[PDB]
This record gives C-alpha cells, sequence and structure tokens, in this order.
C-alpha cells in the first residue's frame, strides 16, 4: 500500500513517486515573506465552539499521534474567517523536529519554531470528509506555531495520555478536551490555500495560521518526540521528525488578518 516516511529512502522527496499530487501547483506547507502579505481588511475574525465531549480516542500511527472527534455530526464547529461556512472539528495532530531550533513546517520570514498544531475541520456541505477532500475549499486547517519557554499546563493534559500510545498502532480513550484551551491570546492569522503535508497531498485545505504562538518547555517537546515509530514488538525506533519542507508558493497570495 501507500509506502512513506521521512527517512532519506521514503522521505519528502520521494513521496511523489507513489503520490502524485505531491507536485501539484497548491502545496504546502510554505514560507511566510511579510513583506510579500498585504492586510485584507475584508478578513473577519474566526471563532469556535468546541464541544469537549466530542474527544474520543488518541492514536499513534507511527507518523504522529493524533487526537479523533466526533465528527458525525455538527458538535465542535469552526465559524468566521474566509470559511463560506461552518465546519466540524475531526481531529489535531503535531509536527516536530530533532530539537528546539526547528520543527515547524510553515516558516515566517526565515524563522521556524519547534512544533506546529495543525486543528483539521471539512465542510458538512460536501457531506463526508471523503468528498470533503475532492473541493479546494473541502478542509480548514487552524495552525498553532510552538515555541520554547515555560511549561504549558493545559497542554499538559494531553501529554499525560501519549504514554498509553508509545509504539505504532497504539490507541487508547481519549474524552472531555477542549483543544481551544491551547489557542493563543491574539487570534490575528495570516490565510491561503494549499494541501495536506502529508500523503496523498490533497489540495484541499484553507489554511488559517497565527501569528502569535503557543509556548512549551523543553521537556514537554522532549516527552512529544519520545514516542516510537516502530511497532510494539520492533526495534525500537524513536520518532524524532514529522515536518515536511516548504514547497513552491506560486501563484498563490496570503492574504494577513492584522495590520
Ligand atoms: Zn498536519
Amino acid at each position: 500500500a501507500k509506502e512513506w516516511g521521512y527517512a532519506s529512502h521514503n522521505g519528502p522527496d520521494h513521496w511523489h513517486e507513489l503520490f502524485p499530487n505531491a507536485k501539484g501547483e497548491n502545496q504546502s506547507p510554505i514560507e511566510l515573506h511579510t513583506k510579500d502579505i498585504r492586510h485584507d481588511p475584508s478578513l473577519q475574525p474566526w471563532s469556535v465552539s468546541y464541544d469537549g465531549g466530542s474527544a474520543k480516542t488518541i492514536l499513534n500511527n507511527g507518523k504522529t499521534c493524533h487526537v479523533v472527534f466526533d465528527d458525525t455530526y455538527d458538535r465542535s464547529m469552526l465559524r468566521g474567517g474566509p470559511l463560506p461556512g461552518p465546519y466540524r472539528l475531526r481531529q489535531f495532530h503535531l509536527h516536530w523536529g530533532s530539537s528546539d531550533d526547528h520543527g515547524s513546517e510553515h516558516t515566517v520570514d526565515g524563522v521556524k519554531y519547534a512544533a506546529e498544531l495543525h486543528l483539521v475541520h471539512w465542510n458538512p456541505k460536501y457531506n463526508t470528509f471523503k468528498e470533503a477532500l475532492k473541493q479546494r475549499d473541502g478542509i480548514a486547517v487552524i495552525g498553532i506555531f510552538l515555541k520554547i519557554g515555560h511549561e504549558n499546563g493545559e497542554f499538559q493534559i494531553f501529554l499525560d495520555a501519549l504514554d498509553k500510545i508509545k509504539t505504532k498502532g497504539k490507541e487508547a480513550p481519549f474524552t472531555k478536551f477542549d483543544p481551544s484551551s491551547l489557542f493563543p491570546a491574539s487570534r490575528d492569522y495570516w490565510t491561503y490555500q494549499g494541501s495536506f503535508t502529508t500523503p496523498p497531498c490533497e489540495e484541499c485545505i484553507v489554511w488559517l495560521l497565527l501569528k502569535e504562538p503557543m509556548t512549551v518547555s523543553s521537556d514537554q517537546m522532549a516527552k512529544l518526540r519520545s514516542l516510537l515509530s516502530s511497532a510494539e514488538n520492533e526495534p525500537p525506533v524513536p520518532l524524532v521528525s514529522n515536518w515536511r519542507p516548504p514547497q513552491p508558493i506560486n501563484n498563490r497570495v496570503v492574504r494577513a488578518s492584522f495590520k
């Protein structure tokens, strides 16, 4: 089946061998150059209504750790911004690096953070997460950068569950958790259209990148890259890094919601 990873043989540069989309015009991530970004005053603020009761499970597919929500009906919503309507929250996951100096996927003015958080939502108008993947506005992603600093007690809630899913395939119950408690003070954002940063890299993403990072400690970052990519019974391979290099911007325009 689909065979990819982040190693030198199944890494980012070889993905296009098994997945064609990896060569489209609208791939992510990209690098943000504020000098080229104008403030679009037509952009409205965004808002969420998360039902912490919609959290179901936490799993380690060996590529990253996810947190799945019940998106079979309107429970945890995201609305506003450049969104044609409200979207359902499906899940979140992290990309990180080997050290605190790098790790994010998007970079601003040449600056890379320690990690990047992705909250994936989809448009109910398209009936079906699978069917939404076929539309340029099927998915909506909140992107949160992570910088090192004081320890985040909110984010810590989530980390205490990692133990239960150390290896690939693991999966455990994870309920009553509202990811909005991680959002930073400011809600100002960049926005552009792109794709998934993992195969099959569908170009169905409207991106909402926050200008302000959430802060976390190194102890917490360390915990994150202590997860294993190998299966429960296999030579333990640490999950060191799962970020994709920045792709070509092409003719895309990245709009700002702030001045
Ligand atoms: Zn992602």
